[PDB]
């Protein structure tokens, strides 16, 4: 009448799924497979609710997932209802909190997000928001006195902190993560069978 | 630059998860772990959307899941909105369609569900519905001329086709399934590590 070790077995099988899906979510992300990334995130989110305690590595995983689903919605402005903040703004918050080295790349990804968070609003044609976003990210004299000039003039076109340079830098970061967890149980075992 | 075999790897890892969760969903079900069964079903449903094609064994799995989440909501009458039918009514439909032998047990489980589907409404105190349900399940002269007498008299108490006899028979069936898929990859491997 096995019991309790079963519960513990599930946790191991849970953590496996969590890393397998984080890996999946990453590939779809780099490979730009929209209707897929969404599908994997549903499973991630569902599997994640299935956990009430987490290791340091796992929290790292979860946040990377949260982080990527956010920027994955960047240009999607009704934004996320639970918090009246914009997706990239929320991605900015997670980024500067994930337990990770602040390399040169980290800083690059942070300024792209910071800036693009304004540009996206400017694109959607919502400059009243573009200003609101700008307010929340700046406002305490990081190029600022300049940016207020853009929102003001709806001068929506002139810096190399482009949306695509942002995705690139983020995709390049996903590759480290992507590799670091490619030998993770579930997937490694999965390929073995595909032979 | 691995590619495509990766997609195929995921499908194998998908089918693994699907059976692992079906197994999980079963234990929680037999062991009556409400806030858990719900959690596992979320993951099942999420993982299931992650599949666009399915083997015969897999469809068997899915339906058993669908089947159990339904009776798991039996006494829950607003019922499921997408279809203006009651949960047990819907569980009755799946049951008589799962690719499985119609043993003595099968027939038992079918008459319990059939009857309880009326009794639940009678319990919730909704006899107008109790009649509607009765209409949809009967009405073409299977104890019937009798049952219309109960709904009429709100004589809500007097047969051994009890709700609990229903859960028992269903729980006993879950044990075959439960066993048949206990050596399924994921879980077996999971326990090995728990040692």
């Amino acid at each position: 009448e096995d019991a309790g070790l079963v519960a513990e077995a599930e946790a191991v099988a849970a953590g496996w799924m969590l890393d397998f899906l984080c890996l999946s979510l990453c590939r779809a992300f780099r490979d730009g497979r929209s209707e897929d990334f969404r599908r994997t995130r549903n499973s991630a989110e569902a599997i994640i609710h299935g956990l009430s305690s987490l290791t340091a590595c796992q929290l790292r995983t979860i946040y990377i997932c949260q982080f990527l689903t956010r920027i994955a919605a960047g240009k999607t402005l009704q934004f996320e209802n639970d918090e009246r903040i914009t997706p990239l703004e929320s991605a900015l918050m997670i980024w500067g909190s994930i337990e990770k080295e602040h390399d040169k790349l980290h800083e690059e990804i942070q300024n792209l997000i910071k800036i693009q968070a304004i540009a996206v609003c400017m694109e959607n044609g919502n400059f009243k928001e573009a200003e609101e976003v700008f307010e929340r990210i700046f406002g305490d004299p990081s190029k600022l006195l300049m940016i207020i000039s853009q929102k003001d003039t709806f001068h929506s076109f002139f810096q190399h902190f482009s949306y695509n340079h942002m995705m690139e830098k983020i995709k390049s970061y996903v590759n480290y993560v992507l590799s670091e967890k490619s030998s993770t149980f579930l997937m490694k075992a999965a390929a073995k069978v595909v032979e």
